[PDB]
């Protein structure tokens, strides 16, 4: 078959279609019009957008396709380096860091992180317990305070103290602006035009703010734990026996500070959004939290018991996966779906929110929020649900994210009743990652002691 392709702009091919603040949402509307696969061309490059489980299940065969750096990831690599997110599977520092840092996500490590996650969660709850009755909550802003602080503490034994700040933390502000710039660069035909000189200076300034904080964290540890930073500094790869060098360490710290909170803030924000928009689901979730979290602070085992909360989080990741794309390349010539021949090196993009709206998998109710879809993972076809990527390049933090989000959402639902007081209209801000923008609620304390 000849694959469909959205509208073109002469020598610019499809590139001007990314001239939007909301490119993933634009691509989804394209996929709506064109179907399970379309070509996307730009000067000097081509990729193919996949949206069906039918095709994506083939793309997830690691014998045929390896992780690719998308254009977006290539631009992020300017500050993520060859850390785990942005390294090719075949670069020595991928498997070496993977082997050295994977012990930081063992169940043993997770049990040990639990107390420090509670420390941040309690801070969130006390903030909300302390608001006057006229006040409201800025949801993605507070979920970023929580999630940044959690990775800072658990990962690095470092306190960002975001709840002691009325503006976002400076690290956040620079992070957002760096991700924004990377996103905006996707549409630039002439990236070296002098009209982009200020963007470039701004980008280098934001990358410096981030690296200055890495330096503080590294200096704090040298002056001072068994955590992610301990493994980075002292850990030895069993295969090669070497430790990470200093350059890679720095890339890994910035990688983990960003990738280990931004998307979890998004998830928590979407989940609360869907709960306030779906009162019967909120009741059921709140019923579980009340039944399970019987102690003044949750235990590790209790968070593991919050099954339905877990399902709410998975359903929120189904509709709005917060890292909404990943990319693959063909390891050899191969044919996709019996219909689309690919050559070695051809690029694919998995459009995750559109995969997760495949009516052949989920049914016709795909836009509805129904956590019960997730009651039994065996009843879901292979590769239908991919918010955490695929295979040996899958998200290393998945359990850390989901434990944190399940603990915090559980406490939220135990401690407060929530009101969508403004009848908020979903507005999804894109910074490569996805988050509701301007989402606000009021929270009425149930007055249960902490
Ligand atoms: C809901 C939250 C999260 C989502 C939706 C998310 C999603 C993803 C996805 C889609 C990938 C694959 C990227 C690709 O194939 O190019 C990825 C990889 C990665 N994630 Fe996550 N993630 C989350 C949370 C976390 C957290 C909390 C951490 C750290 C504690 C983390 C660390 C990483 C790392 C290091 C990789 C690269 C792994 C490798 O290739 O070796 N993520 N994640
Ligand atoms: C058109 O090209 C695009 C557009 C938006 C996109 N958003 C993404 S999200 C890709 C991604 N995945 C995983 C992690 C861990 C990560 O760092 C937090 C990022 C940026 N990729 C895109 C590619």
């Amino acid at each position: 078959k000849e694959m469909p392709q959205p509208k073109t702009f002469g020598e610019l091919k499809n590139l001007p279609l990314l001239n939007t603040d909301k490119p993933v949402q634009a691509l989804m509307k394209i996929a709506d019009e064109l179907g399970e696969i379309f070509k996307f061309e730009a000067p000097g490059r081509v990729t193919r957008y996949l949206s069906s489980q039918r095709l994506i299940k083939e793309a997830c065969d690691e014998s045929r396709f390896d992780k690719n750096l998308s254009q977006a990831l290539k631009f992020v690599r300017d500050f993520f380096g060859d850390g785990l997110v942005t390294s090719w599977t075949h670069e020595k520092n991928w498997k070496k860091a993977h082997n050295i840092l994977l012990p930081s996500f063992s169940q043993q490590a997770m049990k040990g992180y639990h107390a420090m996650m509670v420390d941040i969660a309690v801070q969130l709850v006390q903030k909300w317990e302390r608001l006057n009755a006229d006040e409201h909550i800025e949801v993605p802003e507070d979920m970023t305070r929580l999630t940044l602080d959690t990775i800072g503490l658990c990962g690095f034994n470092y306190r960002f103290n975001s709840f002691y700040r009325d503006q976002p933390h400076p690290f956040i502000t620079s992070m957002v602006r760096a991700l924004d710039e990377a996103m905006n660069k996707l549409q630039r035909a002439n990236p070296d035009d002098p009209a982009y000189d200020e963007n470039k200076r701004q980008f280098q300034e934001d990358i410096k703010v981030m690296n200055d904080l890495v330096d503080k964290i590294i200096a704090d540890r040298k002056a001072s734990s068994d955590d992610l930073l301990t493994h980075m500094l002292n850990g030895k790869d069993p295969e090669t026996g070497e430790p990470l060098d200093d350059e890679n360490i720095r890339y890994q710290i910035i990688t983990f500070l960003i990738a280990g909170h931004e998307t979890t803030s998004g998830l928590l924000s979407f989940a609360l959004y869907f709960l306030v928009k779906n009162p019967h689901v909120l009741q059921k979730a709140a019923e579980e939290a009340a039944r399970v979290l019987v102690d003044p602070v949750p235990s590790y085992k209790q968070v593991k018991q919050l099954k339905y909360v877990g399902m709410v989080l998975n359903e929120a990741l189904r509709l709005w996966p917060t890292a909404p794309a990943f990319s693959l390349y063909a390891k050899e010539d191969t044919v996709l779906g019996g219909e689309y021949p690919l050559e070695k090196g051809d690029e694919l993009m998995v459009l995750i929110p559109q995969l997760h709206r495949d009516k052949t998998i989920w049914g016709d109710d795909v836009e509805e929020f129904r956590p019960e879809r997730f009651e039994n993972p065996s009843a879901i076809p292979q590769h239908a649900f991919k918010p955490f990527g695929n295979g040996q390049r899958a998200c290393i933090g998945q359990q850390f994210a989901l434990h944190e989000a399940t603990l915090v959402l559980g406490m939220m639902l135990k401690h407060f009743d929530f009101e969508d007081h403004t009848n908020y209209e979903l507005d999804i801000k894109e910074t490569l990652t996805l988050k509701p923008e301007g989402f606000v609620v009021k929270a009425k304390s149930k007055k249960i002691p902490l």
